[PDB]
């Protein structure tokens, strides 16, 4: 009896420790994948509040915790492998299945052990349990690389760790084991809830990493609407390197006239057009054929090139004078931050005179095109300005 109360005290402290850790590390994940770890911290917080409360024992106290957390634990798993309509369909179906599973378990546990109502709730709960575990096994078939390995660990934890619950359910009918049921339930809750949140965190950590061999890092940013983006800058600013790093498609290089090189990348309804500004004066008039309906203007500048930083400003200001780009949102990539002589973002802002720009929605991001750092942050801002406005 005293061991059952000691585990309730350990569970309360354990759930709270996993709550703050899951919250403290949530800032490292990109905002696209932070929803999973937020739910993960919410599961431990709900378990902490209910284990603080834990005639006789209160079965309803634990089943109230299960009926809320189990669907949420499926939400943070489905938020990893699905998105959009497929995510909402699975959350509804799995949440309903978990609700019937937990509800049937409460119907049977609140009856006489070994009675027909006890086994009926066991039969219904096991059927939905097998259904949930079969759908979980079939999840993540499209994942590859580190995400597939990370999701395999999430699957294995639930597929193995949740077996303790039906075993603990049948303990009262295989022996004088009323106390070991709460022991099995409590230890399983600590292992599964704290464990899944850690595994959900490591998953979202992978989805936010710089490795992009499978080309998934920058696709969940721009959405489905039309978005014409012009990315210009001086030669050797890093524009082609950024195009490759986006992993949004093969670069299409054209030469419409001798001395004018154009690079395009198309994905969904999103397009990047790239050329070098400056150069010969006879080339500048040809840029006007590409300005119409441009929604985003990305200006790349070599932060390590201090001799040409003043010409970079002159080209940007000439571009911002074009009437066809009066509504274009400006995003400035302070590229090559990894180089030792690289000017910081505030210095590039001062050298380019961005604070003098009126009626212009702009933003500057320090970036390293070789490693990709900063590219997601700048594009997430640009995508947010163009989608929400
Ligand atoms: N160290 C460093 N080098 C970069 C970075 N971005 C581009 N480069 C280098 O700059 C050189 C030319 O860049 P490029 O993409 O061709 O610039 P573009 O002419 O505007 O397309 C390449 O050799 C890149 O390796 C960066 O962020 N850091
Ligand atoms: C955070 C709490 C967790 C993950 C609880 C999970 C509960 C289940 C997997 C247990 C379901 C049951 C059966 C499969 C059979 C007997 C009745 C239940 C409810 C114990």
């Amino acid at each position: 009896e005293e061991l059952t109360y000691r585990l309730f005290m350990v569970a309360t402290v354990g759930m709270l420790a996993g709550t703050v850790f899951l919250l403290a590390s949530s800032r490292e994940v990109k905002p696209e994948h932070r929803r999973g770890v937020y739910i993960s911290a919410l599961v431990c917080g709900i378990a902490w509040y209910h284990y603080q409360k834990m005639g006789s024992y209160d079965t309803g106290l634990r089943y109230v915790d299960w009926v809320l957390t189990v669907p949420l634990m499926f939400v943070e798993v489905l938020a990893v492998t699905r998105k959009g309509a497929a995510y909402n369909e699975a959350v509804r179906n799995w949440g309903i299945a978990a609700t019937v599973m937990i509800g049937a378990g409460y119907y049977g546990e609140t009856s006489a052990a070994g009675s027909n109502e006890y086994w009926t709730g066991f039969v219904i709960a096991m059927a939905t349990y097998v259904w949930l575990m079969r759908n979980l096994q079939a999840e993540g078939e499209g994942l590859k690389g580190d995400q597939a390995v990370a999701f395999e660990n999430i699957k294995n934890l639930i597929l193995v760790g949740w077996i303790i619950y039906p075993l603990g359910y049948i303990a009262p009918v295989v022996g004088d084991f009323d106390a070991i049921r709460e022991v099995l339930y409590t230890i399983a809750d600590i292992i599964n809830k704290v464990g899944l949140g850690v595994l959900v965190l490591q998953m979202a950590r992978v989805q936010s990493g710089e490795g992009n061999i499978f080309a998934n890092k920058f696709k969940g940013l721009f959405g489905k609407k039309e978005m014409r983006i012009l990315m210009v800058g001086l030669d050797a600013a890093g524009k082609t390197t950024i195009l490759y790093k986006l992993k949004l498609g093969e670069i299409v290089t054209t030469i419409p006239t001798i001395g004018f090189n154009v690079e395009t990348v198309e994905y969904k309804n999103i397009s990047f057009t790239v050329w070098d500004v400056g150069g010969l004066d006879k080339i500048r008039p040809l840029w006007r054929h590409y300005f119409q309906n441009t929604q985003g203007l990305i200006f790349v500048v070599d932060s390590n090139d201090r001799e040409r930083v003043n010409e970079a400003r002159e080209e940007l200001m000439r571009m911002l004078a074009e009437d066809e780009l009066r509504d274009a949102v400006l995003l400035v990539f302070a590229n090559k931050q990894d180089l030792p002589n690289a000017m910081n973002a505030a210095e590039i802002t001062d050298k380019l005179g961005l604070h003098s720009l009126r009626h212009r929605n702009w933003y500057i991001q320090a970036t390293c095109a070789t490693s990709g750092d900063g590219l997601y942050e700048g594009l997430d801002w640009l995508s947010n300005q163009l989608r929400n406005q």
